């Protein structure tokens, strides 16, 4: 399948070079997989989700995304026009308030929730969780991410936007999960992207067009935007049978575009998520 005039990030993950505009992907498109977006919620009624999104848990007064961030990330995972895995099932877990803030205790509860909830859902090709959030180091937050991964869910987390070593941020610094840095359309590390030995992979993160609340769209930047590209790619690969939840991060790193990025500090991987699609 080919989507012409795709958002640049989708084109990038299906090409060995920057500058293309077509997203090539297998028609299976993540069907049969499930991705939990743990964030400010998801506007499930957005036409771009085609009825494939639903809220399953909120830690606040409402399950509505009053912010937009969670809807944007979900859109990159799995919306028709802006998503990597266009037929996946999306579940929203609202652990961030409408200002995009949340306490560590709530974020941990949200991870433990998904570890249990996945047992109640029909996801034959596997389960992914996308966490476009983080804050200062916390061993308890890392431990929660490690448990989620251990339970059999492919966990992808944002490296953070401090232009710093991600070792000082959580859950980015938990080695067992897949920590995602951001790049721009010229294959440069995004100027805000954290880096360091704990990063596993890079994805498109600068100027990413996706869904927004009020049935709209908008372009924003962050490691928060790169993370759903990797989460969607994982869902897409599990559906194809190429990898499992336990090994998807390693498989993505193994099959990545290598050495294409500039401004990567010594000690940080130079690997860009790539779907290896061949028609
Ligand atoms: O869009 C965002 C806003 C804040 C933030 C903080 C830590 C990690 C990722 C983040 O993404
Ligand atoms: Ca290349
Ligand atoms: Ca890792």
């Amino acid at each position: 399948a080919a989507q012409t005039n795709a958002p640049w990030g989708l084109a990038r993950i299906s090409s060995t070079s920057p500058g293309t505009s077509t997203y090539y992907y297998d028609e299976s498109a993540g069907q049969g997989s499930c991705v939990y977006v743990i964030d400010t919620g998801i506007e499930a009624s957005h036409p771009e989700f085609e009825g494939r999104a639903q809220m399953v848990k909120t830690y606040y007064y409402s399950s509505r995304d009053g912010n937009g961030h969670g809807t944007h990330c979900a859109g990159t995972v799995g919306s028709r026009t802006y998503g990597v895995a266009k037929k996946t099932q999306l579940f929203g877990v609202k652990v961030l308030d409408d200002n995009g803030s949340g306490q560590y205790s709530t974020i941990i509860a949200g991870m433990d929730f998904v570890a249990s909830d996945k047992n109640n859902r029909n996801c034959p090709k596997g389960v992914v969780a996308s966490l476009s959030l983080g804050g200062g180091y916390s061993s308890s937050v890392n431990s929660a991410a490690a448990r989620l991964q251990s339970s059999g869910v492919m966990v992808a987390v944002a490296a953070g936007n401090n232009n710093a070593d991600a070792r000082n941020y959580s859950p980015a610094s938990e080695p067992s999960v897949c920590t995602v840095g951001a790049s721009d359309r010229y294959d440069r590390r995004s100027s805000f992207s954290n880096y360091g030995s704990v990063l596993d992979i890079f994805g498109p993160g600068t100027d990413i067009l996706s869904t927004w609340i009020g049935g709209s769209t908008r372009s924003i930047s962050g490691t928060s935007m790169a993370t759903p590209h990797v989460a969607g790619l994982a869902a897409y690969l599990m559906t194809l049978g190429k990898t499992t939840a336990a090994s998807a991060c390693r498989y993505i790193a193994d099959t990545a575009n290598k050495g294409d990025l500039s401004n990567i500090p010594f000690g940080t991987v130079n690997l860009l998520a790539y779907n290896n699609y061949q028609a």
